[PDB]
């Protein structure tokens, strides 16, 4: 896998002149400091305070490099877990392996990651991910709302029905809302599945009569007479007549 | 963005003589059995049960297709993640997505999910990453430990002087340890900057003339005057005249 110090390990590798180099300042450093601060791959050999300072020269060339996740990853060692977290956040750099280690500041904190990731994913065009992580933190009816607003029926149905009571009010509104859409586009069929979802198989059968051929006016009668719509059924079989004529 | 509810959509497409089945065979099923069982699809219009039979069938669509992390977001949904999380972890086929869903099956499963990750991630041989999730739940000694037993002395060395005291005897063995295994290849200057970082001027000294050129004796003769060791240093710039000569 890739080093998270590259910079400081290129440097270690250098010719035996700068090695000879750095064992003098090293010595005159640990024997109780602008050659240190040349010197930043001493860090290593140095003290806690230089190290950081390598550190986050290496996470300055992870960030000139294209690589960000490498300097959260390397900014973790410093133990600034919540910090790490806020800048990432803000630089929409969140990941599944940064969420994954919000935890280690308490379960409030994790809370707050994997709603941040959601927001992220969102303006990732990544909305079924991002609803999943709100169905990890129990948000069930927020992630619900965000897959209808943005039209993702089917999802929302799905988790919406494993989710929440069968006569959850929310869950027929699912049903209602996607086969309005579906209705006004033209798709009656789908939109009759959606009705009788939602209980309303009246409904479910005038939309599939709105298509007009013989075909959806007799399956539409069927359908009012398996449900005991007869009189809805008799005059939806008589118009199926009526266009075979 | 990979669609998650991929068969059942293909059904849901199919000729509208097709969708008029569905119709009939989804009004006679609420208004209350071998229909029901050929088309799975209805599951989104049916009840939980029949949801969760096409849920399954659309997971095993996934496994055999290779996308396991569409499986786990099904699997959520159906909110037998937390059995699911065991399954990876026996299979050794955790994922930082599932890591970062799991404290929503309680704190303690997310800290079961992390040490058996880690464990993972060694197997794959990916001992960098596995310290740092091991660091995620407050376990710095094994990280550390971990990184060292196979060989990542600098990551073990920048982990442990971040996280532990300067005097901590794990920070000092590191030191030597890295030193001992350098000096025994010949890279008698950096085993010297080991033997620094570990307190150990004398010992620095002496490895450094192990090289035997006059450089090497020069610098280690400087060395060891920097530390107040000038009978060494008077003992190893005579060896550097000799050298000369
Ligand atoms: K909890």
């Amino acid at each position: 896998a890739r080093s998270l110090l590259p910079l400081s390990t290129s440097l270690d590798h250098r010719s035996k002149e700068e090695l000879h180099q750095d064992c003098l300042v090293l010595a005159t450093a640990k024997h109780s400091s602008a050659d240190v601060e040349e010197r930043f791959h001493l860090g290593l050999f140095t003290d806690r305070a230089t190290l950081y300072r390598m550190i986050d020269i290496e996470g300055k060339g992870h960030l000139e490099n294209g690589h960000p996740e490498l300097f959260h990853q390397l900014m973790l060692w410093k133990g600034d877990l919540k910090g790490v977290l806020q800048t990432a956040a803000e630089r929409g750099e969140l990941t599944d392996n940064l969420v994954a280690m919000a935890p280690a500041a308490g379960y409030h904190v994790w809370l707050w990651a994997v709603e941040a990731f959601a927001k992220q994913l969102c303006f990732q065009d990544q909305y079924v991910k991002a609803a999943s992580h709100l169905l990890s933190i129990h948000k069930v009816y927020e992630a619900v709302e965000l897959l209808k607003s943005n039209h993702f029926y089917r999802e929302a149905i799905a988790i919406a029905k494993a989710r929440l009571r069968p006569e959850d009010p929310v869950l027929k509104d699912l049903y209602l809302s996607w086969g309005t859409v579906l209705e006004r586009d033209g798709h009656y069929a789908v939109a009759a599945k959606c009705y009788l979802g939602a209980t309303c198989a009246y409904d479910a059968a005038k939309v599939l009569a709105k298509k007009g051929d013989a075909a959806s006016l007799r399956t539409a009668a069927e359908l009012a007479a398996i449900v005991g719509e007869d009189e809805l059924s008799a005059s939806l079989a008589l118009r199926c007549a009526q266009e075979l004529l």
